[PDB]
């Protein structure tokens, strides 16, 4: 366990990172004290909400849809009948709301507690409809379920090395879904922003979490900032998870 400094990189946001290294066992760790506190995942339950459905058979492929019934969303993207793939990347809400009530609480629950998910508090499992949107609202999205950066790399890594019961196949649809284009063809990252508003604090939940492989060597990270300003977002925690990853593990 390397405590370590990427304040540069965070160019004045508030925030903490974690990257692991399960093979050689090193833990750089920026901010230990946000690295163990439990925030809503946001979007990047996604991750975990695209095996789930697949496991269960509600999706199959990266090209399987969930039956768009026209429904009006300002997201351009939203208005059609979009592969998992595009649903993934769009961070579509209407498609991953209605496969993830194909599936009963206690499939749910159970994965969860062997994926050691966090608090695997699924009771508001509609949401947080206090904030008005009604069915664009469940469990993960500053709601009940709560994961600690350092939890959603143990969790990134436990899948991704193969250490669950989830299918390889299915393993392999995730990874391809999530790889991202860092402009930097010697490394490979993959990942998944997530963005929210803990109103209680009134403090951002901005996520980046994946992995990131570089000759051999495979980095499972967590990016997270707890700002006051609201325009801190998951896109922009991922920027700054770009620059440490070119700064420090290139
Ligand atoms: C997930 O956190 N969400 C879905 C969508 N995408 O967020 S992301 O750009 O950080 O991936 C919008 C924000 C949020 C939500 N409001 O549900």
């Amino acid at each position: 366990v390397n405590i370590v400094d990427y304040s540069d990189c965070f160019e004045g946001i508030s925030g903490g990172a974690i990257f692991c290294n399960t093979k050689n066992k090193e833990y750089n760790i920026y901010n230990k004290e946000l690295i163990e506190t439990r925030r809503s995942p946001c979007s990047t339950f996604k991750i975990v909400s695209t095996l789930i459905g697949l496991e269960k058979g509600v999706i199959n492929s990266k090209e399987s849809v969930m039956g768009y019934d026209g429904t009006d969303y300002p997201n351009k993207n939203w208005n059609k009948n979009l592969s998992l793939e595009e649903a993934f990347k769009e961070s579509c809400v209407w498609y991953y709301k209605k496969l993830i009530n194909k599936v009963d609480a206690k499939s749910v629950q159970n994965i969860l507690d062997d994926l050691k998910y966090g608090n695997c508090d699924i009771s508001e499992w509609e949401g947080d409809l206090k904030n008005g949107k009604g069915h664009l609202n469940g469990f993960w999205l500053e709601s009940s379920l709560q994961i600690s950066p350092k939890e959603q790399v143990q969790t990134m890594a436990k899948i991704f090395e193969g250490d669950t019961n989830f299918k390889k196949e299915h393993i392999n649809i995730l990874r391809d879904i999530m790889a991202i284009d860092v402009n930097d063809a010697n490394i490979n990252v993959y990942g998944k922003t997530g963005t929210g508003f803990d109103e209680k604090n009134k403090r951002v939940d901005a996520w980046f979490v994946g992995m990131l492989e570089r000759e051999g060597d495979t980095y499972y990270f967590a990016i997270k900032s707890d700002d006051s300003n609201k325009e801190i977002t998951g896109p922009k925690v991922k920027e700054i998870a770009i620059n440490i990853i070119k700064k420090y593990y290139s």
